[PDB]
């Protein structure tokens, strides 16, 4: 019968049981790259709207350093479950996957795992111990009160819990406005050759039978012959759906994972404007001109940065993270002060193609994978993207960021003739280091990138 896919996402740390409860799921219905499976349970009534329901259940590594494997396959699911080792507490990227799934899961799900083991006398108010925690720290986010349940999916190196947890998850899962509407977009997890397939999943709008889809690390563009989905040829797919594609002929090298578009929907930023909030977890300086790792789409790249806020006189100012406003003032700061709203400009090294509008998260990598303190800095929406590859001087100087910089009688290069104050109560006026004085006896803006047709001072 008809059927929905839907995303389900493992995400936790270093053995915490994802893989062990990714099977556990699937059948009573390591890991060095996001891996898929799918167990199927009766299509719940409200979601007709769109029988079966198909989870599939996005598996991520743990291995703190691949971060950045999570980070792009946490924008390909719904609903996220944190899996935790009930044992050992919440450990470090656990923590880390609490805030990526802030940033762009809509539900999540909290599961205890390794129940057995425990002492099986105190088995119980350890897990009422280890939930009640779980509430305090899941307070202060969006998944104020997200389900936490034990299981254990192996016993030893049956499993417990397993029934019960596909029947809060085939409850909590939640299709979004699941909208055709736009540009399409596809993330690819398997490419291959055969004609050659892409196993990939929808993110943006619609997809016909022989329509035209672009692949930009492919350099052409080919066209959608057959679309087998649920092991039955589709005449058509959309958002949510996980696919099957075969195109042109071609070789798999040249992608192997990454972005499928329509025909001319993406960029490719060299930089941009970006809303930018930190993210508190976060311990440290956030610096105008330090080089953080950014992941921006199923690409991470790397960047400095510059941080600004709205004008001085107008800070208070509602927060627009849908467009810029580039008519505005905003005074340029030297770390993200800590303004209702703060953006930042990152100029990337290599350049990054991004789908208008996708979010962006700014991280401290280079660390260790030990690490004491979450790596990821902050997020944010990308505002703008500057496509222009000398764009500093074809675009930039459409911004308007400064920074408030400051340093016989009548009479004491590219200041002569600002008027500058005296420590008397007088005025003045540069002049030949000569100052002439109106009657009888600096605080400049220069713009961040004006100088290119303007070097201004000039200050009121
Ligand atoms: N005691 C106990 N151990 C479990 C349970 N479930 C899984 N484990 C143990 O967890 C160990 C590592 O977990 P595993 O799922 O392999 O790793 P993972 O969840 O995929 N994270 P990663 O991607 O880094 O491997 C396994 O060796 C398995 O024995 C459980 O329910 N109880």
């Amino acid at each position: 019968g008809r059927r929905v896919n839907v995303n389900v996402g493992v995400l936790g740390h270093i053995d915490s049981g994802k893989t062990a409860l990714a099977r556990a799921l699937s059948t009573t219905a390591i890991t060095l790259d996001l891996g898929f499976s799918c167990f199927s349970v009766p299509l719940p009534a409200r979601l007709r709207s769109s029988p079966l329901l198909q989870v599939t259940l996005v598996d991520c590594p743990g291995h703190a350093s691949l971060i950045r494997t999570i980070i792009g396959g946490a924008q390909i699911i719904d609903l996220m479950m944190l899996v935790i080792d009930v044992t050992k507490g919440m450990q470090t990227q656990s923590a880390e996957c609490l805030v990526i799934g802030q940033i762009a899961c809509q539900k999540l799900v909290v599961v205890l795992n390794k129940i057995d083991l425990l002492p099986e006398g105190k088995r119980q108010a350890a897990i009422d111990k280890m939930t009640k925690k779980m509430q305090k720290t899941l307070e202060n986010t969006k998944f104020r009160g997200a389900p936490i349940i034990p299981v254990a999916a192996k016993p030893g190196g049956a499993p417990q819990g397993i029934p019960e947890l596909i029947e809060l998850l085939t409850s909590q899962i939640s299709i979004p406005t699941r909208d055709p509407s736009g540009p399409f977009l596809m993330s690819v997890d398997h490419c291959f050759s055969i004609g050659t397939v892409m196993t990939g999943t929808i993110l943006s709008g619609s997809i016909s039978l022989g329509d035209s889809v672009e692949i930009p690390a492919l350099k052409v563009v080919k066209k959608v012959k057959s679309m087998q989905m649920f092991h039955m040829p589709i005449t058509s797919a959309m958002q949510g759906d996980r696919l099957g594609i075969c195109v042109t002929q071609f070789d798999p090298k040249l992608l192997e994972r990454g972005l499928v578009c329509a025909p001319e929907s993406l960029h490719t930023v060299h930089a941009a404007l970006i809303s930018v909030e930190k993210i508190p977890y976060f311990r440290g300086p956030l610096q105008t001109k330090a080089k953080f790792h950014i992941t921006v789409g199923h690409e991470t790249v790397m960047g400095r940065l510059m941080f600004f806020s709205p004008a001085p006189d107008n800070f208070d100012q509602e927060p627009i993270l849908d467009s810029f406003n580039f008519s505005q003032e905003y005074l340029f700061q030297e770390q993200y002060l800590s303004p209702r709203q703060q953006w930042a400009l990152v100029e990337f090294e290599k350049p990054v193609t991004c789908p208008r509008l996708c979010l962006v998260i700014g991280s401290r990598l280079d660390a260790d994978i030990h690490t004491n303190t979450c790596r990821l800095a902050f997020h944010g929406i990308l505002l703008h993207g500057l496509e222009d590859r000398n764009y500093a001087d074809s675009f930039l100087p459409r911004l308007k960021v400064y920074k408030l910089k400051h340093k016989d009688d009548y009479s004491v290069q590219l200041f002569v003739g600002l008027k500058v104050h005296l420590s008397t109560g007088e005025l003045g006026i540069i002049d030949s280091f000569k100052i002439h004085i109106p009657g009888g006896l600096l605080s400049l803006t220069f713009k961040r990138y004006v100088f290119d047709t303007h070097k201004r001072m000039v200050q009121s």
